[PDB]
DNA sequence: TCTAGATCTAGA
DNA sequence: TCTAGATCTAGA
C-alpha cells in the first residue's frame, strides 16, 4: 500500500481494499476528485486523467512530476527543526499567499500541509490559505512518497477543472472513479444538487459503455442518488455509526 | 466540532 | 444614517 505525500480530507487509503475489487479494469483511469491520489498511487492503469477543483493542488502535482529532483531538494530545506514554530509558519504562510511563483508556492504548500493545523486545507474568499499552526512534534518529510508520485505521474495528466469537465474526457478505454465530498449525515460546500448531478453524469457514461465507480457515505440520500447502480456496503462504522457505500455503474 | 470580531444584505 | 440575521475570518 502506497501513501500519498499530502495530508488530505477524505483520503481513501483505508478503503483501498474495497475500491480495487469493485473497480473495473481498463486502459485509463479518470479521477474527477483526485485529491491526494490514494487510488491513483495504488492502482496499475496504463494511463491516468487526474482532476481537481483545487488549483494549488494541481499546480503542485505538475511541479512534482516535471521538476522532481529540484522540488524535493527545495522542499527538504523547510523540514528542519528551526521551521517548526508559529512565527516561522505564519511568515511562510504569508509568503505562500503573496507568491506568484508556482514552484515556490508548491514548495511552501507541502510545508503548510505538514506543519498546518490537522493537515487542513482552507482558504478565504480572497484565495488566501488561512490554516493556523499545527504544533506537531516532528512533521515527516515524505521524500519516498514524493519520488513514487512523480514516477507514477509520468503516465498521468493533471487538470484543474470541475467534475463535469473531467468526466467528459472519459473514452471507451476509460474507467471513472468518483470520490466526491461527503454527503451530509444530517456558502462554498459541495451542494446536494451537485451530488445528484454527479450520479446523472455517471448514468450517461455507463449508457456509453464507460464503467463508473462512486464512493460516499451510506445514507438515505446517497442510496437515492445512486439507485441505478449496484450498491456495495462497506462496514467501517466509525453519536451514530456511519457505513460507506460503493456505487458501481457497470456496462 | 467551535466562535469573537468584522462584514454582508435587505428592509426603498 | 440603523441593524437583525446570516456569512465570513481565522485561531492573535
Ligand atoms: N466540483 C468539484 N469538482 C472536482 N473536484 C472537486 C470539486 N469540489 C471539490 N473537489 C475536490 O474533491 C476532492 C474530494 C476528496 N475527498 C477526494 C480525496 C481523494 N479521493 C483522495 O484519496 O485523496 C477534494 O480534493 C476537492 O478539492
Amino acid at each position: 500500500k502506497n501513501r500519498a505525500f499530502l495530508k488530505w480530507a477524505g483520503g481513501k487509503y483505508p478503503l483501498l481494499d474495497d475500491i480495487k475489487r469493485h473497480l473495473p479494469k481498463g486502459e485509463c483511469l479518470v479521477e474527477p476528485f483526485v485529491g491526494a491520489g490514494s487510488v491513483f498511487l495504488n492502482t496499475d492503469f496504463s494511463r491516468y486523467i487526474l482532476a481537481d477543483i483545487n488549483s494549488d493542488l494541481i499546480s503542485l502535482y505538475n511541479i512534482v512530476k516535471m521538476r522532481t529532483d529540484e522540488y524535493v531538494q527545495a522542499a527538504r530545506e523547510l523540514f528542519v527543526p528551526e521551521t517548526n514554530c508559529a512565527e516561522v509558519y505564519y511568515q511562510f504562510r504569508e509568503e505562500f499567499n503573496k507568491s506568484q511563483d508556482p514552484f515556490r508556492r508548491a514548495v511552501l504548500f507541502l510545508y503548510l500541509n505538514r506543519y498546518g493545523y490537522n493537515g487542513l486545507c482552507r482558504y478565504n474568499l480572497r484565495g488566501e490559505f488561512n490554516v493556523p499552526f499545527g504544533r506537531y512534534k516532528k512533521p515527516y518529510f515524505p521524500e519516498a512518497e514524493l519520488y513514487h508520485f512523480a514516477e507514477k505521474a509520468q503516465n498521468a495528466f493533471f487538470y484543474c477543472e470541475s467534475y463535469a469537465d473531467s468526466m467528459a474526457r472519459a473514452d471507451d478505454s476509460s474507467v471513472v472513479y468518483c470520490d466526491p465530498p461527503y454527503a451530509p449525515l444530517s456558502t462554498n460546500s459541495f451542494t446536494l444538487e451537485q451530488q445528484a448531478h454527479l450520479a446523472e453524469i455517471a448514468e450517461g457514461l455507463v449508457e456509453r459503455h464507460i464503467p463508473v465507480l462512486i464512493s460516499n457515505h451510506d445514507t438515505m440520500l446517497t442510496r437515492e442518488w445512486y439507485q441505478r447502480a449496484k450498491l456495495h456496503v462497506v462496514k467501517v462504522r466509525r453519536r451514530k455509526k456511519v457505513d460507506e457505500l460503493l456505487a458501481l455503474y457497470k456496462p
